[PDB]
């Protein structure tokens, strides 16, 4: 029985060093109720992950480094490679960036209701209480991620997205079609990683919208307490 939770994680290249503290924080804060089984789906090129030889929930998946911009553009194309084992092993899906870190215990409060659409979005830390006129949406009608001015509620970031497995997999398949449709039209959506997810969140507003506290950049001073910290990529330790 219990509730199955799946974590989508990509750390190809030099971002594999972010897995250690992320895993140690997820095992201490993220879903530690007795009704939660947590599964790690790590997409990397590293031959072995941290605590992989001890933990069985850590699924090392073959994935080379695609570089820019395919590492953020073809992100959802990677998730569909194992979409056959995702719905059978998980009930909820969650995507976190590499350099993310848990600081506060996260429970069932971020779980979308059973009646709603079952989607999850996170407000961008750079756009809090800023007007719609300052949103960096895709303003080209030729692209599939096009959002006209005046429309939209929040500016969702691509650093953190989730929801139930059934609704989240449809989200991935929808965007993948939007990427390939733009590839044929010789056009690249901007910003590809977050503009595409805002177009979907406009057509399909998420059940619950997380504050930028779950995407708090390290060093900033934002009007909320940091729950999930975006670690600085340019630190001497990294
Ligand atoms: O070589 C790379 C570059 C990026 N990422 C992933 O892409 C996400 C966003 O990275 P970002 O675009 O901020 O890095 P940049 O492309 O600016 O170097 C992160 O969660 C990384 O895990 C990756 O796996 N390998
Ligand atoms: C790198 C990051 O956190 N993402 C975005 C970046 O892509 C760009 O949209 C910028 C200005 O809108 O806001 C952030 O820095």
């Amino acid at each position: 029985s219990h509730m199955r939770i799946g974590i989508l994680y990509i750390c190809t290249g030099k971002y594999d060093i972010f897995w250690k503290d992320f895993y140690l924080s997820a095992e201490r804060y993220f879903m530690q109720d007795q009704s939660f089984i947590i599964e790690y789906y790590v997409f990397t090129d590293s031959p072995k992950l941290y605590d992989e030889e001890n933990n069985k929930h850590i699924h090392r998946i073959k994935q080379k480094n695609l570089g820019w911009p395919d590492n953020t553009l073809k992100r959802f194309h990677i998730f569909l490679r194992i979409k056959e084992q995702l719905e059978r092993e998980t009930d909820y899906l969650f995507f976190f960036n590499a350099n993310l870190l848990f600081t506060s215990p996260i429970g069932k409060e971020i779980l979308p209701p059973s009646d709603s659409n079952g989607l999850l979005g996170t407000m961008h830390p750079g756009f809090y209480n800023k007007p719609n006129s300052e949103f960096t949406y895709e303003r080209r009608d030729a692209s599939t991620a096009y959002i006209p001015e005046g429309e939209g509620r929040y500016y969702y970031a691509g650093g953190l997205s989730g929801g139930c497995t059934k609704a989240y997999l449809k989200l991935c398949t929808t965007i993948c079609s939007w990427v390939d449709r733009d590839a044929t039209n010789h056009i690249i959506p901007i910003w590809h990683d977050q503009s595409l997810i805002n177009k979907y969140f406009l057509d399909n507003p998420p059940a619950i919208t997380l504050s930028p506290a779950y995407l708090y950049p390290e060093g900033w001073l934002l009007p909320f307490e940091p729950i999930i910290l975006i670690r600085d990529k340019n630190k001497p330790q990294y």
